[PDB]
């Protein structure tokens, strides 16, 4: 039971290990627990809901700079134009328990070395599956970090005002096979992920409406009108009109989303109330904002400055932070231009179509679009996959889906990593000396703490590109940092925080359509 | 796990071990912190740095008196010529972590078996390597102490005023695979050193410009100046000029460095300011000592009694100490002397060139020089070693270097023996019942303890000189010590205290030329 935390390049795969240390509390003094929200007091009835919390906690992984440092995510990313993952192994262990004892003002801990700690994971997928929605709890990225493990719950089907109903579904997690794990116990576990293709880690160096020969022109004849008594006249496209080309491709399909500048105000109307503008989908009576959405550009080249969507971006901190309304400066919010050569700018639509039905006597007419969905013959990109970014999701289990890339980034799965769930055993406290029926409601304060350990293997593409000329690669360009009041970016302050300075994609190295 | 602290002495090689117990506490309160100065509260703009210190701890034993008694040294100097380094093991056992606890006024102090501490050797040079400054935090001289070990810190590239720029580097010290201790665990470590000279362990019995047989004269002859109508006059050197003989080699280059009179205050003059007076090199806009610089001779036979150099030396600590301004009684000052063969008088400045172009009418002209540099047929010697100074430095990672042997003395290595880092394992202490996201700040106060002990393989040169008169030889010589007040010499004194008496160097056997 060593420390870890290193990663290997090894030719066409990279294995990361890192060690962090956990803490786990006592949940919900060893009970469940129904909960709702009937949305009155909150949002409203949109925001309702009905579940179950769980005495039980968990372990989260699910972010890239949870297993890459920054340094090695810049090797990645100049140099390789692909990655997936491959397999995957935890090991739990070095576990202590503690009981925590209370005379007077002064608190006393002390170890227990019979006590033990339960541990399963669901590889059967039983349980609600609550990892893959971007949710806190997950491990600091820094590795000398300390972090609580969060607690279990889920939600269920619901009625009005956040009621259960005959298809609500309860579950014991005493009920799973667990393992019991005292001081000198470690648990392992080893998964192989299923077949997915490579993440493109490249900018698009071409558009699709440019992609003939600019000196040519077509064999093909176009439309050019009617003449003054109603003949149709034709005409050539060639490189005086490139825009008029015959092409066998179509770009995105695009929802349209709202713009929002971010550096510059002049360009933003006052007072933006921002659910009332946002995109939403309906379900069960309800609505749900619909964010980021699918994926568009955000920005192109031309735009103005500080050009963006509202909710059509990820945002992340700087560090890790409750506030509910954190400050410009203290977030970093990501730009999506690479793919602007497949896919439209969001707030563009500029699409045509023909509106009506042309006779001699009635003039054609047409009109903008704010709605154009998938056609044969379209192509598109997928949402770039950050440093802060989630790696994977879970497919819904459903007849049919289309496309399973998930819209907040990264690798959609069938069969995801499995959760692993920890708690720490009840110990009860003194009994009465007479036969009592009732369940013993007074247990021994504890908790517990240990080291994790996650590896995972990972396969990337090296790059072969043949352009003669230099090409954009990620570096570290600050003028000047104050040791004092500030330190080196991606790294720690003067009061002791890891900060991450600013967000980073993997898209630098170019590639043509 | 036993004590051992002996040496062993086998023919053409010998072999030290020593074991010494060490404590370690939690430094920086588990936290990395940015570090500056800018100069202005103390010495100026040629003080300023920038860095970073860590929770993290090294082990150093690169002195001399840590591997050998003071018999032992007195054993090597008087039968041997020379010495080098060969192989090295470490072995750090018997580790004890133990929990301090504050109620009240009073200390409750409590082992735990169960935590740990880890440590790494680095073996890949990929940290700052700080061992080779010359710095406190060594092993003690006498075995029977106890001693801290240091906290790890170190500088990195910097701007005006003590800031950061582009190329600083931060280390992460978690990124390093290490192993973690308990009770009953131990950590070992081996190293083989690379081939290295002797260090030459005796004094020079001739000088270099009486190498000649002093009957005899040259068939060369000199120019021995111009008659009064300008003809080229000659002359043949002979026992009665020795100086003027024709010879093949020089000796050593010099900067001229001041004199200082240690024993007698009537030959210094008064106020003598020590920086301003000193001899510098300017790096990056700043300044800093050129010290001791390279050897010089620092007095010579018939120079007056107490002279030496001003920052020309190496000058010791009787006993560990922390004082800023020691008196001249608490201090050993070396003096070399037995490289005065090869090595000029360091304030000398005596060598003479030809300053003008001779033609009838004007006269041939000389001077003096404070500057002379290395010259094709130049000899010399490297300063002594003691047995209270350092074993080995770091020879710096560049393109080139000329006689890389370290100024303040010992063995230059491409790559030394590596640094060794430990650090106590973070305890959280009891979280909070309800989730929170922010790394947990609160730990278990503790602090460990252990020992560790290092062996080394020296390789020696014994000593074959066929001269027919007696040699000086180390000895002890002191009338008569006070057990109430002193206690005998290289020993305990009345309080308890080990001192060293006078500083100790390896050379004492002669040899010519």
């Amino acid at each position: 039971g060593d420390w870890h935390c290193d990663t290997k390049w090894m030719g066409d795969h990279v294995i990361t290990k890192s060690t962090r240390t956990w803490v786990l509390p006592t949940y919900g003094n060893h009970l469940y627990g129904p909960i709702n929200f009937d949305g009155t007091t909150g949002s409203g009835a949109n925001a309702a809901y009905a579940g179950y919390k769980t005495p039980w906690g968990y372990f989260d992984f699910n972010r890239f700079h949870c297993h890459f440092s920054p340094r090695d995510w810049q090797r990645l990313i100049n140099n390789h134009t692909g990655i997936r993952p491959k397999g995957l192994k935890i090991k739990v262990f070095n576990v202590q328990v503690k009981e925590v004892t209370t005379q007077d003002s002064t608190k006393t801990i002390a170890n227990n070395l019979t006590s033990t700690v339960q541990i399963f994971a669901d590889e059967n997928y039983d349980l609600p599956y609550v990892l893959g929605s971007a949710t806190q709890g997950t491990f600091p990225p820094f590795p000398n970090d300390v972090f609580m493990l969060p607690q279990y719950a889920y939600c269920t089907l619901q009625g009005n005002s956040g009621k259960f109903v005959d298809r609500s579904a309860f579950y014991c997690l005493e009920y799973f096979p667990s393992q019991m794990l005292r001081t000198g116990n470690n648990f392992e576990f080893q998964f192989k992920f299923e077949e997915v293709p490579f993440h493109s880690g490249w900018a698009q160096s071409q558009s699709l409406d440019r992609l003939m020969n600019p000196l040519l022109d077509q064999y093909l004849i176009g439309d050019y009108g009617t003449d003054a008594s109603g003949n149709l006249i034709y005409h050539r496209a060639g490189p005086n009109d490139l825009n008029e080309f015959y092409k066998n491709w179509a770009p995105a399909p695009y929802e349209c989303i709202q713009n929002i500048n971010s550096s510059d105000n002049t360009k933003n109307a006052n007072s933006i109330n921002g659910s009332n503008s946002t995109n939403k989908w309906g379900l069960q009576g309800r609505q749900a904002w619909d964010a980021p959405g699918f994926v568009q550009a955000s920005t192109y080249e031309g735009a103005a400055a500080g050009q963006s969507l509202l909710n059509g971006v990820l945002t992340f901190d700087k560090s890790s932070a409750t506030t509910s309304s954190p400050a410009a400066t203290a977030v970093n919010r990501t730009i999506e231009d690479e793919i602007q050569g497949t896919n439209n700018f969001g707030n563009a639509r500029n699409n045509i179509v023909a509106i009506n039905q042309q006779t001699k006597g009635t003039n054609p007419t047409t009109g903008s679009t704010s709605q154009f969905e998938t056609m044969p013959g379209m192509v598109w990109s997928n949402r770039d996959i950050y440093l802060q970014g989630p790696i994977w999701a879970k497919i819904p289990n459903t007849d049919g889906h289309f496309h399973p890339s998930p819209r907040m980034g990264g690798f959609g799965l069938k069969h995801p990593p499995p959760m692993i769930l920890i708690k720490n055993t009840p110990v009860p406290a003194d009994p009465p000396t007479t036969f009592n029926p009732m369940p013993q409601t007074s247990f021994i304060t504890e908790y517990s703490t240990g080291q994790v350990t996650v590896e995972m293997l990972w396969e990337v593409q090296k790059e072969s590109s043949k352009r003669w000329n230099p090409e954009v690669q990620f570096t570290s360009n600050f003028g000047t940092s104050d040791p004092a009041v500030d330190g080196i970016p991606f790294g720690i302050n003067n009061l002791g925080t890891y900060v991450e300075s600013r967000p980073i994609g993997t898209r630098y190295i170019s590639k043509h359509l």
